[PDB]
């Protein structure tokens, strides 16, 4: 007996409106200069965003418009009114990004499992399809009266690996002042969202009969976002990747341009991963990638299976290093990286997404990995 | 044959400029009023301090002085003259908190392991001595042409869990502009910073005969801090625990008072799994912790000893449940955390410190856990 806990937001959280404003202004500057270098970091606070950091572009129009793109931002995530606790269109903004014309000792990680369709763990990857259905039918007018902050929190009970209970499920979301939390909004929780959310994933030893069902736990959630609260770029990174299962390096991805080597290669690392475990290699496996300063390939490449192989370990190593080419140069190439892609990511998670086909998620690489092994 | 890496940074780093001046408010704060309810985050660009959040104290004269405990760190870690990149005295700070007059489904992990005295992971221990005595170099006079920004890498060799070899050491370091890279800084950082740590640790298997050593290896290294740059406040948090070694739940630590889980009972795991390494119980242990929302008490303790254990881990769960008492309020009470101790804790890791005194590090349950087994 073991219980796992892992938690999504919405991007209505003050944390992730920050790296979705990072990344929206990230995918305007490569939208217009593919070669752009961008490290811009975002704050909100009440009433005011605040973005900083240092830019490299030629494309001087879409910076000129950084104002518009973080107000443009703010509204499509639905905050549009000082009732709600915040309005993109009229909120504070203000731009301290330096701005011109035209490597590491490292030890990055992916992972992969098959305890769902998307490979990935099944506490993140439940608590993610929950927030982002939330989203969905606030945006898609079937629970009108939703506002956009919100989080998900799934307890998955297991047996001996063996994921066999849907402990607790929780969901907080902003919402109307007049609504009732016990007569409305619990039932249309777990009717709309909790409901759908289980029968899209339609697992095959997860028994959800028993949950403890908490939908806003603490009461009324009428304001929401930056009011009262505080939010900043690169402040959900377990949330970002894999709820708590895996090992991480530490490096934020949003607001950072591919030539990040935190970024780039933590997706390959996934990329690697998820193709593994797709190639019946293994049920679960973390694989490690070793960089010296100075050279560009890796100088090691380890995986860990957990006892889950189903052949050498080594043998797995060694095909890994046979069919990827994991230097920088190769990676951002070949998983196309230099498009304006990112904005997508900011919340939801990076991996394992349902509702977005991302190049790291790809299992093109499936038939190399069995073809080498 | 595996490598690993891990990294730590110096105060002057953006992002522990940040986390820094957020627990030196913190601190400010609980030493007038030891019940403050705090979530200051701190955020750093070129020129400038922006500090926001949410304060609930009666500490009115500490708050009305944030803006020069502001100032008073930053000048504390170095940063005095626009010639660095940064003044303390001269610099922009502007405040943007709410101030007043006066729970989670979770699971959060500690991590301990004998590779070390300080029983820290050997990659990361030796990372924070090398950044913590490159500091000390500098403020102590031997090297006084340094300045703070700093960053240190150390990558080690293991066969079948031994560290056998130093393989690569990176020690990269702010400086004045007229200092020979080539006949100064290189020897003098290799004998005052490595030699005098690698000494200090004396370590039994560590064979360092052969390490790649690079001093600056993207040459002059001037300006640092903010400038050129931004940071914010938990944007280190792999830095502040174990290195990539260990998982990790998510949450930040510097701005946050104790009562916020996400740092007091990550305090108190690190003391879990400490005492049990220390009490010889295993050689390496993860301890993870199941919380419940509306239920004090723990409902789930795991220990994980990677195959390490002297005896059954079965019996190392019982005798933490016996000993342990993980409910925040006794965790507050027995770490005695309503203190002015973090700002300490805001560079240079929070856990194995061998240069502070920490509570979460003391072995005083070394004893009881001995008596329960
Ligand atoms: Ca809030
Ligand atoms: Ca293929
Ligand atoms: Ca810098």
């Amino acid at each position: 007996g073991r219980l796992f806990t892992s938690e999504s937001v919405t991007e209505g959280h003050p944390d992730k409106i920050c790296d979705a404003v990072s990344d929206s202004v990230l995918d305007a500057l490569l939208a217009a200069d593919p070669r752009s270098r961008v490290a811009v970091e975002t704050l909100v606070t009440t009433g005011q965003v605040h973005v900083v950091g240092e830019v490299t572009t030629t494309a001087k129009e879409a910076f000129a418009d950084i104002t518009n793109i973080v107000r443009e931002r703010i509204l499509d995530i639905g905050y549009d009114s000082s009732d709600k606790g915040f309005d993109g269109a009229s909120c504070g903004v203000n731009i301290g990004i330096g701005a011109q014309s035209p490597g590491d000792q490292g030890l990055m990680f992916g992972y992969a499992i098959n305890d769902t369709p998307e490979l990935m763990p099944l506490p993140i990857a439940l608590a993610h399809r929950l927030s982002r259905r939330l989203t969905e039918v606030r945006k898609n007018g079937v629970l009108p009266y939703l506002r956009p902050d919100g989080k998900t929190q799934v307890t998955i009970a297991y047996e001996d690996r063996v994921p066999v209970r849907l402990d607790t499920v929780v969901i907080s979301t902003q919402h109307a002042d007049d609504i009732d939390l016990v007569k409305t909004l619990d039932p249309d929780i777990r009717e709309q969202v909790l409901k759908t959310v289980l029968d899209d994933l339609a697992h095959d030893t997860l028994d959800a009969s028993a949950v403890r069902v908490l939908v806003n736990p603490t009461g009324k959630f009428v304001l929401g976002g930056p009011m009262g609260d505080a939010g900043l770029t690169g402040r959900k990174i377990i949330v970002d990747t894999y709820g708590g299962w895996a090992r991480h390096g530490g490096g934020a991805f949003s607001g950072k341009d591919p030539s990040k080597v935190d970024r780039s290669a933590a997706y390959a690392m996934r990329w690697v991963a998820k193709n593994v475990v797709a190639a019946g290699l293994a049920e679960r496996v973390e694989v490690q990638v070793a960089y010296a300063i100075g050279k560009a390939a890796p100088v090691g490449l380890f995986v860990e299976t957990f006892g889950s192989e189903a052949v050498d370990p080594v043998k797995i190593e060694k095909a890994i290093g046979e069919v990827f080419d994991l230097r920088p140069g190769a990676i951002i190439r070949d998983l196309n990286l230099l498009r304006p892609i990112y904005a997508p990511t900011a919340a939801y998670g990076h991996f394992g997404r349902t509702d977005v086909d991302l190049p790291w998620e790809r299992l093109d690489k499936v038939d190399d990995l069995k073809r080498a092994i």
